[PDB]
């Protein structure tokens, strides 16, 4: 419990110019791509083969898989600049605005704005605008520039609300059988957004649109990591208030989903990442 | 060093049965599938994006990437049965047969045989025959059964020969710019099989056919690992003949290809797996 992680809205200007600069360095060095690829790779590892569950989504491991992913990413940030931690995008509060698109998390000094509808929704403002930031597709080849299209779908016109988050936090069980999108009374499935969906996580992806709207390719947008830090924060909060609850399934879920199974593409297990402060970080709202 | 990887032809019946049994356990457990997936994932990781080099093939990291892969695989075998090590298929010796398909490697108590023509070359003999061994496709779903067609293509009608291997072993440089399929006078490119191809490695994949003939999905056939153990063995031989030669490139190559770059999907570097006897194994010959 040392490295913090702060609300994007509470970050000094200097902190943002430094976060963005560090992300650009990781991209230049070839490291950022590894994260895009890892995510896509996990999506093709079905547990078991033929199931809709995969190593990183639509099943128990969703939360610890992303925790590990962010942890590795934050370590790579810190190897460049030890003062840089991963911030979180508190979307539930942005949802309160008339036009969430006006949030400072899209400012030209940070993540840049919505896509330009005249350009096939290509982001042309901010540090990740086309020409300054190249994306890759699922073959692993350059794919022409970041796209975003806020709230453009009928299923996800708006971001999740504070009440949506509070309601998820009331759920007592981490997950329930059959450990997939049909799980009910499950914190995991609720937060992932498949109970009467899309809700929460799944809704944020859909709301942002562009690369974020396609799960495999989503990490092409740096906001992906901000989004997931918020998901991780919500989980950490759930763990704090439900101290006697533990990860499920403990055993006899599909291989890759159990407490002590390795999470492809790594050897890391859910047990390894259950306690976030032991990992070396904390969320501001804890302090 | 004292894990000993043996020629398939020098394995006892018991060693063969134990190897097979262990591979089937790994598959049942869900672990084998991690190896298929890793391979596929590295194939989609281009170094740099847009080029025809990838993390595991058609570039300098081809050899160390596969050495790491096999090392992880053998450690998984060992965790099931501590006596099992990864054997190697010395194809260059089978190439001397009148009919290589009669090699003991394709025994009904080891890898099983060639595919059946009237069942569209589905393997119906051995421990990995259809109904006893499922395969997965590039997308990670079930794809219906192991298939093999020995020597069916015009470009690779035969296995590489002893002289093919000897000639590769004479090359003085590990690799050369631009560190890709077009590299000349490079041991890596010669062994991988792209100098006047397809020869050696690439030739073996093409000769076996079926899943083996398609690089990403190749792992689906257990003989993949025995083939790569032979490739690793041949590299280890080269490393001793040219003991004053080291991995290349050392710096200014694409990220993921240099001596101290991590090899996607892992953090392991080529430096890490340079010396194989520091990794805990040797080949019987040595
Ligand atoms: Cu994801
Ligand atoms: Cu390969």
């Amino acid at each position: 419990k040392y490295r913090v992680r702060k609300n994007v809205l509470h970050l000094t200007d200097t902190e943002k110019r430094d976060f963005v600069r560090t992300v650009l360095i990781l991209k230049e060095k070839g490291i950022y791509d590894r994260y895009i690829a890892w995510h896509g790779a996990a999506g093709k590892f079905h547990t078991p083969p033929g199931s809709d569950r995969n190593a990183a989504h639509m099943s128990s491991a969703f939360l610890p898989w992303h925790r590990e992913y962010l942890l590795r990413f934050e370590r790579d940030l810190q190897s460049i600049n030890p003062e840089v931690t991963l911030p979180y995008w508190e979307w539930e509060t942005d949802a309160q605005m008339q036009d969430p698109s006006q949030s400072q998390i899209w400012s030209a000094d940070f993540m840049g704005g919505n896509g330009n509808p005249i350009k096939d929704f290509i982001v042309d403002t901010g540090p990740f605008a086309a020409g300054r930031w190249t994306t890759i597709d699922e073959q692993g080849n350059p794919s022409g520039g970041l796209k975003r299209n806020f709230g453009a779908t009928k299923e996800a016109p708006t971001l999740p609300t504070r009440d949506d988050v509070l309601n998820a936090l009331k759920i007592t069980q981490y997950d329930t059988p059959p450990w997939d999108m049909t799980s009910q009374n499950s914190f995991r499935n609720q937060l992932e957004g498949f109970i009467n969906g899309p809700q929460l996580h799944d809704r944020v992806h859909r709301w942002v649109g562009g690369q974020m709207g396609v799960v495999p390719t989503a990490p092409n947008d740096p906001v992906f990591f901000l989004h997931h830090a918020n998901v991780d924060r919500i989980w950490a909060v759930w763990q704090i208030i439900h101290r006697n609850q533990n990860y499920q399934p403990m055993k006899n879920g599909p291989f890759g989903q159990n407490f002590r199974d390795p999470m492809y593409p790594w050897n890391t297990t859910p047990e390894d990442v259950m306690n976030h402060r032991k990992l070396g970080y904390v969320y501001d709202i804890e302090l």
